[PDB]
């Protein structure tokens, strides 16, 4: 399952649209890089329009939001609607900050393949893990999208079925973009067939397991460098 | 007090509102998190100013100065001194690029709790090696009621009077982007702590140069990043 | 190989100071490649920031990757104003031919006479405007090099650089310098470094080049792209 994801990432190697926040861009593209997928950062307006329909998936993180890069953002994202292209949003700080939350609620009409976010954001998006997953539930249900909260156990929820996916290591947590990352993961499994659901769950399992081998050295500075090991 | 400092580092956990420069971002935040710190960085000016307010501090940086990025970063400056919350100014090539130098001259009046420079950057910033900028480092200091490190190979903290100076590191870190953007960053964190601010300063310069001295016995700038991160970390 | 060594010392020396006008996804390898040879990296990005500084700095490095509207006007003032100065620029045109907004941009900025010119077969074809692993792109390469009084480097697993009458071809390296992001954008940035030594200009390239497959070479035997990427800089820095 987990081996049938690496396996399919490797062989579509899926081109991903990313456009996420300043703190994680080259980490992003270089886990994608490592499962064997295409990352491609392209934010200008016009160019994320022309690009979004061409990609075979697309990542929106708004963890470092500005208006330009909002105004790019919704044209990516019309644009991958309108050519069949699965998109998945991450809600960086969404519930703690006003505009990101306005930007996130106005994005949700637009019909994400995937919402990848953490028990504080899910809540949030909807109006601990647990007390997030009915709000993942009734968000999957309204928008017909996978849901995955995120944490110590990640949960993922069609909003009928819920798969928890258990593993890892803290040690993840001192490392910045770890779950920034996983989304642009579960972007990417978004584009590949099989059960969407069970697809994303697959990408928790992948990115945990690969934490787990990178923990063991002990130090968050060592683990990056094994983590894109474990992965590749 | 390095040992005290990293201590309390861990059992305060810091939120560090970091405006920064576009290439040490990354560095920044996993030196923040190695620390026990919460990094965050928020950029848009609306959302920068409601988030200036919550954080425990404020980096500004000023090393990639944009025209948008600096009016976010006044609005924050603003919204944290009226919450009471500590800014901390690191004036990257201030005083060799204009449009970065009279900004920071324009914040100065805004009362940050401390100032991380090198010994030109405080020179231009006082109007007036380390310990050449030290007149000037103290000068700044008593105008400002704030605490000035400037940094190289030894590093000077003053509080006007008082000078502590660190010493320590190793040469190679000098040839790994973002060391002295990452200890502004953790000296940021250490001015929102209990205690002696200048103490703590110089605690943060010393806790950076420790992790330093270690990283650098892999004797190369790659292998030195992950073992700096590893030697900030504990358990 | 001699030219290689040589070049290793002579960046060392001269620590020449870089402009670099990049994408958001290479600064700070960039800059990490920048300081491991013994160069010194400089973003500054503000309009007339940059203006001020592409005029101070030894060479310039122009990389569209991240292209934005505000990036490109400042990104402009700096290739003016080190044309004015006499300072080298280098252009690497990410993704021309494949995005239409920085491609028109990038033959905009043709006009103004860069040193050098790196990308790679894709991009050289559609720079030069040409139809039809960097081999292929060898005619598009000369002839853009004529046209233009330039050194174009097109790369892949053999990198090829001409003046437009010369070409000079290197090979090694090692596939999994692909599988780690940057490693073209940060061999660009060496480019930009080595026109500013002394020397032939298009063997100056050709090294840099070389320089950066030798390093991959031995990184990559750490066989996996995480631990590559320190064993990359380790081994630039290395003697
Ligand atoms: C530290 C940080 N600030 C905005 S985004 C980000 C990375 C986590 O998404
Ligand atoms: C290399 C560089 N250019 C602007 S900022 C910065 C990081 C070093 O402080
Ligand atoms: C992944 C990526 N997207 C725009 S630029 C860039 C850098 C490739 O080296
Ligand atoms: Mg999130
Ligand atoms: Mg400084
Ligand atoms: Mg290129």
């Amino acid at each position: 399952p987990v081996a049938h994801l690496r396996h399919l990432l490797r062989a579509h190697s899926p081109l991903v649209h990313c456009m996420t926040n300043d703190v994680v861009q080259t980490f992003t593209a270089n886990v994608l890089l490592a499962v064997g997928a295409s990352p491609a950062m392209v934010i200008d307006p016009r160019e994320a329009a022309q690009f979004a329909a061409i990609a075979d998936a697309l990542l929106i993180n708004v963890g470092t939001l500005t208006e330009d890069r909002a105004v790019a953002m919704r044209a990516a994202v019309e644009h991958a609607r309108q050519a069949g292209k699965p998109w998945t949003l991450d809600p960086v700080a969404v519930g703690a900050l006003t505009v990101r939350t306005a930007f996130c609620h106005e994005l949700l009409a637009l019909q994400p393949a995937a919402i990848r976010g953490n028990a504080s954001e899910i809540l949030a998006l909807a109006g601990t893990a647990a007390a997030a997953l009915p709000a993942a539930q009734a968000l999957a249900r309204r928008l017909a999208t996978v849901v995955a909260v995120t944490g110590e156990v990640d949960y993922v929820t069609d909003g009928e079925r819920v798969l928890s996916v258990a593993g890892g290591n803290p040690l993840m947590t001192r490392v910045v973009g770890t779950g920034c990352a996983l989304s642009a993961v579960v972007a990417a499994s978004a584009a590949l067939p099989g059960d969407r659901l069970e697809n994303v769950a697959a990408a928790c399992g992948l990115m945990k397991q690969a934490g787990e081998i990178a923990a063991r050295q002990g130090g968050p500075g060592s683990f990056i460098p094994a983590f894109l090991d474990a992965l590749y």
